[PDB]
């Protein structure tokens, strides 16, 4: 009797967790009452080093807001607790013409760019990117909702026919940096060093508002090159920072939901395939004892598997021993059991 | 007892392999005398409907080449033993001051890019690129060694412009192109720039060229693209544009691939590009331990890769970087990622 268990795990301790409040050991002092009942994570791991998480915050929202937490870790098995803090609940989109939808689909493309990748590099951070434009025109922040305000990419327009601005990606292995439009001009970022080319030109679409699309490139280091046709340029301002390769290592994603009265979506869940990634969720609604979004018995005891090592990771689930079992681990990492008669 | 074995296998029937004259049941009609000695195949297999494989020729070669052969197969695992049909040995550059360097990175780029979506498709076949280029100029083939002519991509020559269409598959392999260095005009020095453009989703993949350490030939990248209509431009003269693509259909369950070294005798330069396009988790790479001594002649019919290919004779449960576990239940290595059914190491 050793089934596949329903949680995130590692072999060993050289585990790194990213997450939110419902993780974060730092936001009890924050809220009245002071205890640590809002969090899934157990308390016991707060001064475990391995955990980097914010209350209200999310790589992808850090990723493209000025409401920034520069997320930083490094591990063999990376496991992602986080998500929520940008969903369609918060109902964002640049304008009001805008589309949520849009910023769904760009959420579930920057997700998957960063688990396949996380399954081959230990570390993450954040850097800034150095950007540089003769066209001083400033930025405006066009695209606004509530207190989230866009500053990745960021806008350019002409002052003292064709735009044009440097940006230097240094420092890593690999970044992730996103290249956008509005769904009549193109967008081009050009590698100076290598000669490659990744561009967009604006095409219609039936079933969407007029919002801005976003691709996300895994790019090597070097100079480049932001260039328009047209009025408008973008170009990024900050990057998701890869470093240190390594043997390939699935990651651990955990659904990261609000309680069903708010809206949440299952974008993560996209993004979270085999054979770079495991996808855990409870069997029931996000029901939190601190209030009803933080603090639940499902999304507890899928993280109170970070409190041990075990030997097998798989898609079913975890296996805490590695000899013998009822069923055959799926996508394995780890020594793991037979499932045959002996 | 139950060690990691140095073959390729199969899980059960659902299977396929890509070859060249070491697995080409056919040829034996064309050589004298007709023994299939040349094989590292075993000739009981000829007739499983499972092998697509031509003498003298590699998927590489016929994507980017005249002597073309429609490679054509279907199978939840797939292998390859084939690539020795462009190497070193072969020597091809375009002009003069050509670089078999560049071929090589364009090799390993192309089966980078074969076996990462073989591990997601169960079909394998080749489609003709067709395009619309309204100019006076034809389609001409500048680049060629030996019997070795260039025709994928295309190179027109009178801004200048062509259409080109994807259908057929779910994805394609197509080539994008251009030399590096920049090439001279009056005076003035400009760089080779190519971009193609999905007119449907609006994405726009482009080269330009820059300065590198002589050896002034063709660099290609090999996107892996959706159905649509496209636009290949070019901000130079000439003008290049897909004639072939590789057609991946019917997306399956993630599956490694099997890739057996294709070289030479040591007598003859091979190279090791397959071996660098198989990395974990989506492909497994078998070699011999020795040299390839063959019996039909020096190149055809070794002991060591008779060996390899003849797990293909039977059923084999668990697959892995270390090799082929043939029953499930009990072993002394712990599988490294592992396809199957796989044993365990620990003690019962
Ligand atoms: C070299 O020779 C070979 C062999 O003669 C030639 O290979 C053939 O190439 C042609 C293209 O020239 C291919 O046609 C296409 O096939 C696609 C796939 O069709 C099959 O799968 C479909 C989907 O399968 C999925 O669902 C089923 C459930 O129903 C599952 O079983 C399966 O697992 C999948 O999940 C099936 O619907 C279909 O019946 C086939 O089984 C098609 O997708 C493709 O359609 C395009 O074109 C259509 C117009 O006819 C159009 O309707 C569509 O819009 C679409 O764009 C098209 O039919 C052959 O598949 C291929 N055969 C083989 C054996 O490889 C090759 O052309 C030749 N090359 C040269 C250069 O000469
Ligand atoms: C991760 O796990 C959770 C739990 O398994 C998944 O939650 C389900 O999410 C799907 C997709 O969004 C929902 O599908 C909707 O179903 C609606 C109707 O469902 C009724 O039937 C269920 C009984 O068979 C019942 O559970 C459900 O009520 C639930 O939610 C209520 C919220 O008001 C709550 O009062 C109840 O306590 C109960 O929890 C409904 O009566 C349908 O109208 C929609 O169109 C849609 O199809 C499921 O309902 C969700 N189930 C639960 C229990 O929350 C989640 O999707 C998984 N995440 C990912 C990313 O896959
Ligand atoms: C598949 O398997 C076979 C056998 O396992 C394997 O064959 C080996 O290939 C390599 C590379 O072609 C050969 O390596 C040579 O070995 C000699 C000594 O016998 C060395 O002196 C050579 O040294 C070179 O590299 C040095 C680096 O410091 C240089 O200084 C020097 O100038 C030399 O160029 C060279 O490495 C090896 O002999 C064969 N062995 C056999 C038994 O054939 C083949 O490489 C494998 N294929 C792949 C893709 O891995
Ligand atoms: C070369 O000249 C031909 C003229 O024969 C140009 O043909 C044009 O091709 C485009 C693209 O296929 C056609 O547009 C398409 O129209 C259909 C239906 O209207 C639509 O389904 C497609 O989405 C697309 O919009 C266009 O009609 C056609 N023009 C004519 C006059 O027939 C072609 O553009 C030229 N190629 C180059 C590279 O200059
Ligand atoms: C899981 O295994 C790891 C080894 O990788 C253990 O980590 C060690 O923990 C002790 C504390 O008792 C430290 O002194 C060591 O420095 C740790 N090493 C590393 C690499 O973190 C960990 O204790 C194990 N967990 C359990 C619950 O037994
Ligand atoms: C990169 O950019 C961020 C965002 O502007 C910088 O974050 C601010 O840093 C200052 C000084 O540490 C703080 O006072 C602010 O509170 C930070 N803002 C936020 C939203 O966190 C960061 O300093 C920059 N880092 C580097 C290395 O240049
Ligand atoms: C996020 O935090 C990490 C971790 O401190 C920062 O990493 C430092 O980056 C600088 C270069 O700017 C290096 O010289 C340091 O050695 C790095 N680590 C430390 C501990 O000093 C990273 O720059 C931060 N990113 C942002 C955007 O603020
Ligand atoms: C931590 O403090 C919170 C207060 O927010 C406690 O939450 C209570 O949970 C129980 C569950 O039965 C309820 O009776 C209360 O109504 C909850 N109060 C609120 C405001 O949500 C929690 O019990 C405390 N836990 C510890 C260990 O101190
Ligand atoms: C794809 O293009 C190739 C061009 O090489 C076609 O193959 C040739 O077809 C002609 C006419 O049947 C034959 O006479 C030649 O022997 C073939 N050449 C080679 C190298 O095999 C092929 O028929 C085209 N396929 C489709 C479906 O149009
Ligand atoms: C598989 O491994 C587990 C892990 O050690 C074994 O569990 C032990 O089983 C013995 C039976 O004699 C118990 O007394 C111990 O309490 C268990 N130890 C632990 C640490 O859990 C299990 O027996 C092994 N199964 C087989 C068939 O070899
Ligand atoms: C979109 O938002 C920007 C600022 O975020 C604003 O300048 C612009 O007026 C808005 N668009 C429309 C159509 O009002
Ligand atoms: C902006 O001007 C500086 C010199 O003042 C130059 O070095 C830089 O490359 C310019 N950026 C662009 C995009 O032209
Ligand atoms: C792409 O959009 C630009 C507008 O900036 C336009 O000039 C061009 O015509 C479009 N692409 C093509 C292939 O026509
Ligand atoms: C995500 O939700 C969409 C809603 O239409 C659904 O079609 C899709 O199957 C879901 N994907 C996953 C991985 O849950
Ligand atoms: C596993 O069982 C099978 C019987 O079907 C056979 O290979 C053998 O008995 C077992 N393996 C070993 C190594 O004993
Ligand atoms: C084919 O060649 C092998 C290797 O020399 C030889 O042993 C065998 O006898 C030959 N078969 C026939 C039918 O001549
Ligand atoms: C490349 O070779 C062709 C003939 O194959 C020759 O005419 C041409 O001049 C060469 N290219 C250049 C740039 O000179
Ligand atoms: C590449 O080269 C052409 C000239 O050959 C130049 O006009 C074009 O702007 C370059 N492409 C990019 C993206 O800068
Ligand atoms: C291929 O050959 C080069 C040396 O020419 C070597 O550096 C590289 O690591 C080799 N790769 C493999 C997979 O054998
Ligand atoms: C492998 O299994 C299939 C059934 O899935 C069977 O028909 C076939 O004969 C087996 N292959 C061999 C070589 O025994």
């Amino acid at each position: 009797y050793n089934p596949p268990t329903n949680v995130v795990s590692h072999v060993n301790g050289d585990w790194f967790l990213f997450g939110d409040s419902r993780s974060d050991c730092n936001h009890i002092g924050n809220i009245n009452p002071h205890n640590y009942s809002y969090m899934d994570l157990n308390p016991a791991l707060c001064d475990s080093g391995k955990i980097s998480s914010k209350a209200g915050n999310s790589i992808f929202r850090s990723f493209h807001f000025t409401d920034f937490y520069n997320y930083t870790g490094e591990g063999q098995q990376i496991i992602f607790y986080e998500g929520v803090n940008f969903t369609p609940y918060h109902a964002f989109k640049c304008n009001r013409s805008g589309s949520n939808d849009i910023w769904m689909q760009n959420k579930g493309l920057f997700y998957t760019q960063v688990y396949k990748n996380m399954a081959v590099y230990r570390s993450l951070t954040f850097v800034n990117v150095s950007y540089v434009y003769n066209g001083s025109a400033q930025a405006t922040a066009f695209c606004k909702s509530g207190s989230l305000v866009l500053n990745n990419p960021a806008y350019i327009a002409p002052q003292a026919t064709k735009v044009e601005a440097d940006f230097y990606l240094s420092g890593c292995d690999e970044y992730i940096v996103p290249l956008c439009i509005f769904n009549d001009h193109s967008q081009y970022y050009f590698n100076k060093d290598t000669g490659v080319i990744y561009g967009l030109n604006s095409t219609e679409t039936i079933t969407t508002g007029f919002d801005l699309n976003c691709h996300y490139l895994v790019l090597p280091s070097g100079n480049y090159l932001a260039i328009s046709n047209e009025l408008l340029l973008t170009v990024p301002t900050k990057a998701i920072c890869f470093n240190k390769r390594k043997d390939f290592t699935p990651v651990q994603v955990v659904d990261s939901r609000w309680n069903n009265a708010r809206q949440s979506d299952n974008m993560t869940a996209v993004a979270c395939q085999p054979p770079y990634c495991y996808f855990r969720n409870s069997t029931t609604n996000y029901v939190g004892v601190y209030d009803i979004n933080h603090g639940d018995a499902g999304f507890t005891s899928i993280l109170s598997g970070l409190l041990y090592n075990s030997s097998c990771f798989s898609q079913q689930g975890v296996f805490r021993y590695d000899n013998i079992s009822s069923v055959w681990p799926l996508y394995p990492y780890g020594r793991c059991p037979t499932a045959a008669d002996i």
